């Protein structure tokens, strides 16, 4: 199996294995450029699912930073995986710092003219079974009410 799947198997994550896998992913990105590495893409998906229960400040900051570099040049997959992590990760374990970040990246995504992040935020607030919202995102969400 591919490391992106084997490292998600229950109780099988190892540091030694993640380091080898992580390594070639960055080399492949550093070799082929933003949004051009299918191997790097497997790492975005691994991060998206892994951190939902398997959180790591180290991995999360990297995930976020690279996803935003890519998306700043038009390649959306990494950022799409990050919003999916935000929406489903916070449903499984609410972290206030990560909720604030979710707001921050949703606002930034909307103001670049996208709706993928805002819908994911709307989806979270709706299903999150239990929130204060930056009044700017508050108004953006009110206008989204005409869509979903």
């Amino acid at each position: 199996q591919h490391p992106s799947h084997a490292l998600l198997k229950e109780n099988n994550f190892t540091q030694q294995a993640y380091h080898k896998y992580h390594s070639r992913c960055l080399k492949e990105r550093r070799r082929l450029g933003y949004g051009q590495s299918q191997e790097m893409n497997t790492l975005y998906r691994f991060w998206s699912f892994f951190l939902r229960e398997n959180f790591n400040k180290s991995m999360y900051n990297e995930f976020r930073s690279l996803a935003l570099e890519d998306a700043g040049n038009g390649f959306r997959y990494g950022l799409e995986c990050l919003f999916r992590f935000f929406s489903y990760g916070l449903e499984k374990k609410f972290r206030p710092n990560i909720y604030q970040d979710f707001q921050d990246e949703t606002i930034a995504d909307y103001e670049t003219g996208q709706l993928y992040g805002l819908e994911k935020f709307w989806a979270f607030l709706k299903y999150y079974k239990n929130l204060e919202v930056q009044p700017k995102l508050a108004e953006y969400l009110k206008s989204f009410k005409n869509i979903e």
